[PDB]
C-alpha cells in the first residue's frame, strides 16, 4: 500500500495512477494508455 513512493531514489516516469516505475517515459505512455476509461479517484 503506497510503499516506497520514490523509486531508486531518482526521477522516474513512475505512474501516479497506479504505482509504476518505468525505465523510459514512452514505457509509462503505453501504459497510461491502459487507463484511459475507467474514473480515477478526484483528490483535489
Ligand atoms: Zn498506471
Amino acid at each position: 500500500g503506497s510503499s516506497g513512493s520514490s523509486g531508486a531514489a531518482k526521477t522516474t516516469s513512475e505512474c501516479q495512477e497506479c504505482g509504476k516505475i518505468f525505465r523510459h517515459s514512452s514505457l509509462l505512455i503505453e501504459h497510461q494508455a491502459l487507463h484511459a476509461g475507467e474514473s480515477g479517484p478526484s483528490s483535489g
